[PDB]
């Protein structure tokens, strides 16, 4: 049976639409709490931008994060896994944005920055996601960053001219508008695995929750992946089971489902 849960932020528990987290989700975490339920995070965000979460973190429901895609994950106070990109690949992607003329974010341990932040930063990042303003460094201090992430602003035409240069990095995407860079290995799955070592969980007995094309290794690698209903059909392809509309209460459906609750 489940004992592990894996929610993707973006569109599975907080609304793109509403910028909210639906009142059945909070109460279905709540009851699979109580439940002894683990509960996890599996983001792309950054720790430095998980700003969205209140609700659940004042109430004291997350039982640990996996952040920056599986390349940075803890519980508590205590890292258990995390990685950097290789310095090439870093300068390679920085050259790259630079000279295409889009932006990129650069994501350390603990800073994080934006070079040459443009009309895309702004409209995505700022007016709608709602994250706060990252601050503005060169891309040549950016490039010789101990990085764990990079997001660049491109499109997959775009992807597929500068991949060549970045030959190990994973590259997912939870949104159209930019990519998310991380090293070998590094996707949620590897979050998944990170976790579950650490509490002594078995793969059979994860769920995992996602909306969107960074969720697909975590679909298919836990034992019970869950798709949103609004996602597209490559990720529903990926999940056991199509939930409803996250603003249709497609968590609780779901959870109600397989009997978590
Ligand atoms: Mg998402």
């Amino acid at each position: 049976m489940t004992k592990a849960l894996f929610f993707d932020i973006d569109g599975t528990l907080v609304s793109f639409e509403t910028h909210r987290i639906p009142s059945s989700t909070i109460e279905a975490l709540e009851a699979a709490h109580a439940k002894g339920l683990k509960i996890f995070i599996a983001t792309g965000r950054p720790k430095a931008i998980i700003n969205n979460l209140s609700e659940l973190q004042d109430r004291n429901l997350i039982d640990g994060y996996i952040t920056m895609n599986g390349a940075y994950c803890f519980v508590g106070e205590e890292v258990i896994y995390k990685s950097a990109i290789p310095q090439e690949e870093v300068k390679a992607m920085a050259a790259f944005c630079e000279k295409k003329g889009v932006p990129c974010i650069f994501v350390e341990e603990h800073n994080i920055s934006v070079c040459q932040p443009n009309e895309m930063v702004k409209k995505i990042f700022y007016d709608f996601l709602h994250v706060n303003v990252i601050p503005t460094v060169s891309f040549e201090e950016a490039s010789n960053k101990e990085v764990i992430q990079m997001t660049p602003f491109i499109t997959e035409e775009e992807e597929k001219e500068v991949l060549p240069s970045i030959p190990t990095c994973e590259i997912g995407r939870w949104y159209p508008a930019f990519a998310d860079v991380t090293a070998k290995g590094d996707t949620k799955q590897k979050g998944i695995d990170e976790i579950i070592r650490h509490f002594g969980i078995k793969l059979e007995e994860t769920m995992s929750f996602g909306d969107g094309g960074n969720d697909i290794s975590m679909l298919r690698h836990a034992a019970i992946g869950v798709a949103m209903g609004q996602a597209k059909e490559d990720v529903k392809a990926a999940a056991d089971y199509v939930t409803a509309p996250i603003d249709e209460d497609g968590i609780s459906k779901a959870m109600k489902h397989f009997g978590i609750i």
